[PDB]
């Protein structure tokens, strides 16, 4: 037993309800909650930009010191850093940005870092401004992560339309 609430069941490990993330992660504080980085950790929009703006830019300033450290991401991969005052931990995961021209089968290879944590609170990798098909990502999501993950979704007519055409 676990503290989301609301949620619709999709699979056997799949979850979604149509919440914002900051929020959600606000009142649930969960162990892990999924960023959707970029490579170089500038959260400027989205739901980067969001989460960000919530930790009041601390997100921001213990990123530019991983970069600094350690150089970009890789498109496809993930880094684990503090959750700040949203979860105990955020997994910064790099799906592939349609509007950059990256190559969209890289986004199994993203949800893939799901796996290696027990229970999420994640958006859909690669949607938003990232310019995928979000009906595409959730079948990728429910075909990959094997975990417990909580899909948050803001836009409550995107939302519907996930649910009635999901398969
Ligand atoms: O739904 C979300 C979303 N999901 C969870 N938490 C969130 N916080 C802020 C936004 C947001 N996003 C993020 C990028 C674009 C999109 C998907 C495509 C339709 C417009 C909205």
């Amino acid at each position: 037993v676990n503290s989301f609430s609301g949620y619709l069941k999709l699979t056997d490990n799949v979850y979604i309800k149509n919440a914002d993330i900051v929020e959600e992660a606000k009142k649930v504080k969960p162990t892990v909650v999924v960023n959707a980085a970029n490579v170089y950790l500038k959260h400027g929009g989205g739901v980067a930009g969001a989460l960000n703006k919530a930790t009041n830019n601390a997100m921001q300033v213990e990123s530019d010191d991983y970069i600094a450290t350690n150089g970009p991401l890789k498109v496809g991969g993930s880094c684990v850093l503090s959750g700040h005052n949203l979860a105990k931990h955020c997994l910064h995961v790099v799906g592939p940005n349609v509007n950059k021209g990256e190559d969209i089968q890289l986004l199994k290879s993203a949800y893939e870092n799901f796996n290696q944590h027990e229970v999420l609170l994640a958006p859909l990798l690669s949607a938003g401004i990232f310019g995928a098909d979000p009906i595409h990502s959730l079948r990728v999501c429910v075909d990959t992560v094997r975990t417990n993950v909580y899909l948050a979704v803001f836009d409550k007519n995107l939302y519907d339309k996930l649910v009635s055409s999901f398969l």
